[PDB]
């Protein structure tokens, strides 16, 4: 059902957003997404979902 | 597509196979799935797909 959406999320090292990113899984409060190559799970309280 | 599929994988700190797991992301190398109440990454080929 996840058609074309980005995401944009914070690191751990800076309060500072990151580029936006590919949404994969989308369930309980928490997001997958893929930035370089590479899949990472982030706190969906420290992500956006923005439609593309 | 994912039905009842359940999953093992080996940990970092030990070769040893670890209780099963839910399937939830599957699609190249990677699997993500769910032990305890918590989402993690586990590459495929320290994972095994196991059916219900």
């Amino acid at each position: 059902m996840i058609q074309n959406f980005r995401v944009y999320y914070r690191d751990s090292r800076d309060p500072v957003w990151k580029g936006p990113a590919k949404l994969l899984w989308k369930g309980e409060g928490a997001v997958v997404i893929q930035d370089n190559s590479d899949i990472k799970v982030v706190p969906r309280r420290k992500a956006k979902i923005i439609r593309d």
